[PDB]
């Protein structure tokens, strides 16, 4: 068995190995990399996502969202409150503003240390799931605006065709900003792109050990716990890498940096955080390899998870019978 300790594992592709995006995915997975839940790809030397980023500033962020926290240091949930529009040049300003900055620190370790020690007493501001692309249209490896649907991937593997669509997403952070511990809707893949600016520090827990991690979060979270069944399909949860190793959770960070390209892996569940003003773009996707994946996803029908127009066709055909319920919660 490859990687049988599931660590991380960093790829760097040559420009001959980018041009098929699905193959170097079943490369990457032949050598072990999804029982990690996360990979590194860092592309060829001679790739590009664009030319410049000089003229971004004026993409709207229309629903800026104020990550405030609640509970203590390294067990805290986080909600997510409406501010007024502002532009990406107004939201860079903004992030290197002295009230949202960040901190002088040492190197990367130190800043996670302020970060899980600090996190709490501050409600950083994120400009998350804005629907769009920064790849240029003649970018074409790797470009995420271009990659073969989840759809098609269905019908491929299935047989069935079905409606929906499926496009990327850009995330503006600032020093703080959070996402919380989650796998992908339908326990798909993700990828994501870096495309500016400061890090991100990621933390996963291998597929394998999602459940302890599921565990842990019912024990912490208890309140959450007895709402629904599937809580962490909300996205507000976080725990620390101090208090999951208290608790013997098997995890891995790293730290990604502008350029690199992340994916994540079905049911790789995974949280993190920004050091700084950066600009993400990512998407979901799917291979063969998900199908069995989509097909035992936990589901939220409390009605707070609420997601996309695609997600629907995914649990009709994959889920028959959480069907009406899942949808339930969707209306
Ligand atoms: O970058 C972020 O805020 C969160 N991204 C992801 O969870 C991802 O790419 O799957
Ligand atoms: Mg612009
Ligand atoms: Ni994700
Ligand atoms: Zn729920």
């Amino acid at each position: 068995a490859q990687n049988p300790n599931c660590n991380i594992m960093i790829f760097h592709p040559t420009k001959e190995e980018f041009n098929d995006f699905d193959k170097y995915i079943a490369y990457m997975e032949s050598q072990g990399a999804h029982r990690a839940g996360l990979a590194k790809i860092i592309p060829p030397k001679e790739w590009k996502a664009r030319e410049t980023y000089d003229n971004i500033s004026e993409i709207l962020i229309a629903t800026p969202l104020q990550q405030v926290a609640s509970g203590r240091a390294g067990v805290f949930t986080q909600y997510h409150k409406k501010k007024k529009a502002m532009t990406v040049g107004e939201y860079r300003h903004l992030a290197n503003s002295k009230k949202y900055q960040t901190p002088p620190h040492q190197n990367f370790e130190d800043l996670e240390r302020k970060y899980w020690k600090n996190r709490i007493y501050n409600s950083p501001i994120y400009g998350a799931d804005i629907s769009g692309s920064l790849f240029d249209e003649n970018t074409k490896q790797w470009n995420l605006g271009h990659l073969g649907t989840i759809q098609d991937l269905l019908e491929k593997e299935c047989g069935v065709v079905i409606e929906g669509v499926n496009t990327p997403y850009l995330y503006f952070g600032m020093w703080k900003t959070t996402f919380a511990w989650h796998t992908e809707d339908m326990d798909l893949y993700s990828i994501n792109y870096l495309h500016l600016g400061e890090p991100k520090t990621w933390y996963v827990v291998p597929p394998e050990h999602g459940q302890r991690l599921e565990r842990l979060a019912r024990e912490l979270f208890p309140g959450s716990s007895r709402g629904c069944g599937a809580f962490l399909r909300h996205k507000v949860a976080l725990i620390s890498p101090t208090v999951l190793k208290e608790n013997g959770i098997p995890f891995n960070r790293i730290t990604q940096e502008a350029g690199e390209f992340m994916v994540t892996f079905p049911y790789g569940y995974h949280a993190g955080f920004n050091h700084g003003f950066n600009c993400a773009e990512a998407i979901n996707f799917a291979t063969p390899r998900w199908i069995d994946y989509g097909k035992m996803a936990s589901q939220c029908s409390c009605g707070e998870a609420r997601v996309t127009f695609s997600m629907d066709a995914f649990v009709r055909i994959l889920q028959p019978e959480r069907y009406d319920l899942w949808k339930r919660g969707q209306d």
